[PDB]
């Protein structure tokens, strides 16, 4: 019954994401013990074949009954689109599994340039307790830098603390967007 | 045998299609990098004299391995039909062959205003994985928006990730309708 | 039975008669059917031809 369509052609483009990560500066802390790793903080991006997602592992390292806080990991800032360009995080919760997760109590990412809505995503061992972060405006050259905060129930095991282990496995994500 | 002829007199006069499509909010967005385009979404409606047909050519420039949702992207809008429109969504598949499309890992299309059963469209790469969706109203003074959904592989080849070259066209066919 | 129509004049979009010509003597019944350019045309009910 006057069933009309419009048969409409779509074309799309790529180009590198706007956003990009640059390792910030704790990751030339360039002092460290017998620990396999040389560094404290690690940053890098690996392509992922199963579902193509720009993966940015980074590797902390946290002190077993002594909470320790970080003021600059990441930082995050538009260097094509040069835009005013809104960020925030989002969790998602613990991948993977290696039965250690219980044993940390408090896990945080956050901004610590600009200031914003609560500004931090807590994860409670295997749960979530905060869901995600308010946005945050961005303009070009600037960059918004991302703190950390890892806390470690002491109680963890001795064979497992020579920093050689993973007890843990966070995926969060950083959604851009051009409105507040 | 007891045959008398019909001899129709079939009266034609195409009106307007009264949906029209309307370049929506995303190309104004006015700023880019020096990647030649000037503009990210190049939506413009044009006469194709190969059969007939206003097909619109819009442009969804996706970024490279991060998956890229768009929200206000076309306008199914009734300005000449002063009744309430009745449309669904189903896709054809893919027109010419960039060579490219093996790197698409999805392509879905969600609407943003208009909300009803599933309402997304999805492809895999050259095949594809959804059929249809259902009916959506759309009367006088209401106004529907088209939205998007794009993921890269970031495999693709830095000589393409310019943004001037086209990796993949599909073919969407929308059937605006007067009844569910 | 569409029964709707924009500003086009007709106010419905199939109309179905039948006249008696008397230049070939036959029952012609003449069919209206409106159409949309750029767009394919489909439709159900047009006529029912039984005993």
């Amino acid at each position: 019954t006057l069933t009309f369509t419009n048969l409409t052609y779509w074309l799309i483009n790529a180009t590198l994401p706007p956003a990009m990560k640059y390792p910030g500066t704790d990751t030339t802390i360039t002092r460290s013990d017998s620990s396999g790793y040389n560094r404290y903080v690690y940053v890098s991006y690996y392509y992922d074949p199963s579902t193509g997602y720009n993966v940015t592992r980074i590797s902390i390292v946290g002190f077993t009954g002594d909470p320790t806080n970080y003021t600059n990991v990441l930082q995050l800032c538009n260097k094509y689109y040069s835009g005013t360009l809104y960020a925030k995080l989002v969790a998602v919760g613990t991948v993977g599994t290696t039965n250690y997760e219980s044993y940390i109590k408090d896990f945080r990412v956050y901004f610590v340039n600009p200031t914003t809505t609560p500004n931090y995503v807590q994860f409670q061992g295997t749960s979530v307790t905060q869901s995600a972060t308010g946005s945050v405006s961005i303009g070009p050259g600037q960059c918004a830098t991302v703190g950390a905060y890892v806390l470690v129930d002491p109680s963890l095991p001795t064979s497992a603390r020579d920093g050689k282990t993973v007890i843990a496995t966070y995926q969060v994500n950083v959604v851009f967007s051009t409105s507040p």
